[PDB]
């Protein structure tokens, strides 16, 4: 397989349907992503995961470089071998995490200090450290290390933050293409920002463009404004963004952010299942979301989805699952994840057969009808 | 198959190799019954559990009856059904657990009543309502309501204990045979007390015998008194018993427990894998045990085992699964416990193999030499 080939196979509207070939495999797009923290998906076996139908994960980089640091993980052979995924693996920057879990933070042009939220260590991330992180760790896609813009934010900041992140674009292309093993071998993601402003999203999707990269991301959204909103902001966005690269839409999200997100010209996904407030007991289904601690599901025999083919849903009751969860058991959290990632998988293949057979905009209105029913 | 059929296919000294034939299917003896704690086997599937070489799995009646409860479990189709697990399944009577875990516990010649810990809901213990609950689990092998004795006992009270047993062991036997679809399709297995006092054991022995079980555990021990006096407990306890009937010691137990109480005629074992203080890191190897969370494992990429046949040990090292550990992730969990439960059954194969072959005693001495270098 070639480093990077991103080819589109079939379109509808904004959709679009292809594959991204890397050297460690291929990825069928558009890709949900299963979200790796701390060198692991959460309660499953990489083999598990893949059995879900993941072509690619996504590894958070902030918690790898606190434990087990990414220097230890690379004398030990990479991230892949570490935690025995094999196949595509897309890393983060770090530097969303550094801003909602660490404290002491100190930005600047150069990038930001930080104490580390489990310790008292002290640690710096910059473009040029980030990338490095990223390279020890062996990440076939490396994110570009950007500066976050909260919302709601005014013209005058998110432009501020929006040109900042274009420096620190140019400083990641630098970083990446300097370290041939690195150049050759991975692929470098740009992220665009600029909050809910058109003109800075085309300005920084200019700059982007200009820079060049293998994909392009939509940074700085479901931070908070809403599906409406959301929705807006990609409307006039996604078009900005070279139409022959990948379009990433980063930490989204719920299944109908997804249909919504697709039927607007995003490509890529990941999120992580909630877990607070009895959320880790919520289960996805195509009538929509249930929470299976409800007391309603202590004697129900159907499995947790009439129509999921997971391995779960073939094997055990909702009455079964409910009793694991509210018990507090291992078991409980290793089902649950595994059915509510297939699902998440499944969706996508819906979205890709919809849309290669021409019917997706058909599909979005039948999926929504019943989900919201 | 019938309902329960034990064969003695090979002896050496005081040890047995065998099988017991149940509706179920098949153990082979001497057997290691990885514990099912409220319905599941921690952070295991039984798919996982039955791969480790496990032919039978223990159920803890208490936290059962307490959650999702013993009626909830039979309207749903009995345990099997529920957790998954389609072989056999041998239940506790609930009373130790009772005695250990509970409080406002009141004893009387009826039974014992008790306060949930979890809740505040008042529950009721006797030799009929263990046997009833067990055979709402749809239990293979049913285990008669005992009285505990502490240690250390007096001889009057591990007296007055082992006599009340024996008479909870006479209710307990005429309960499961009043039970048609139970007695016909289950077993049932009487204990013996006595503490550490030889004419206790036998008078408890003859007890058993009169009334007829289909085997005999050795209860009251490892209940403080350290390996020497286990020992020279079971050296005369063992023989009691009858020769033709299976001969279980309950809760027991670390690797060389199993082994020294093999040779000394003991036939089946469960424990459940220590967790407290760090403990959950602890991997069994031939080389003796291991606290994983020791940083001298932090870049050992060597599996934890160098001859564990083990999918944990095929896939992943030391280091990573010290980093999982550390981490408190789930996946660390999954697979300390996968590799100590496979542990566990390889040294029971070892231990059968080595009967059959008539060199047992030299495989002892062999484990030994290795296990405490
Ligand atoms: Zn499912
Ligand atoms: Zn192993």
């Amino acid at each position: 397989r070639p480093r990077f080939s991103f080819s589109i196979a079939a379109r509808e509207g904004k959709a679009r349907t292809g594959t991204i070939e890397m050297k460690r495999g291929v990825i069928r797009t558009p890709a949900f992503m299963p979200v790796g923290t701390a060198a692991t998906v959460k309660a499953l076996k990489p083999e598990t995961v893949r059995a879900t139908g993941a072509d690619i994960i996504l590894g958070n980089t902030y918690h790898l470089m606190l434990r087990p640091g990414a220097e230890r993980i690379a004398k030990l052979g990479g991230l892949h071998s570490f935690m025995g995924w094999d196949r595509p693996i897309l890393t983060d920057s770090g530097g969303y995490q550094v801003m909602s879990l660490s404290s002491l933070t100190k930005q600047s042009e150069e990038g930001v200090t930080f104490k580390s939220h489990l310790d008292g260590s002290r640690h710096m991330l910059s473009p040029e450290r980030s990338i490095e992180i990223q390279h020890l760790l062996g990440s076939d896609i490396v994110m570009a290390f950007d500066e976050c813009t909260p919302y709601p934010a005014t013209p005058s900041r998110a432009a501020s933050s929006m040109e900042r992140s274009m420096r620190w674009a140019k400083r990641s292309r630098d970083a990446f293409d300097s370290r041939k093993e690195q150049a050759e071998n991975a692929a470098l993601f740009g992220i665009q920002q600029g909050s809910v402003f058109e003109n800075l999203r085309q300005q920084s999707a200019d700059a982007l463009a200009e820079i060049g990269f293998d994909g392009y991301a939509v940074g700085g959204l479901a931070v908070g404004e809403g599906q409406d909103e959301m929705f807006r902001v990609l409307d006039f966005s996604v078009p900005m963004l070279p139409d022959d690269k990948p379009h990433y839409l980063m930490g989204v999200g719920k299944p109908d952010d997804i249909v919504g997100a697709v039927e607007r010209g995003i490509d890529m996904f990941d999120c992580v299942l909630p877990t607070r407030s009895g959320r880790n007991g919520q289960a996805f289904t195509w009538d929509g979301p249930i929470n299976i601690r409800n007391a309603r599901f202590s004697e129900d025999l159907k499995p947790l989805d009439s129509e999921c083919h997971c391995a779960v849903c073939q094997k055990w009751s909702r009455a079964y699952i409910h009793h694991l969860i509210r018990a507090g058991q291992i078991l409980g959290a290793m089902l649950m994840t595994e059915h509510n990632i297939a699902f998440y998988q499944q969706l996508m293949q819906k979205i890709r057969d919809s849309i290669s057979e021409g019917r997706f905009s058909q599909f979005a209105q039948d999926f929504r009808a019943r989900y919201f029913a």
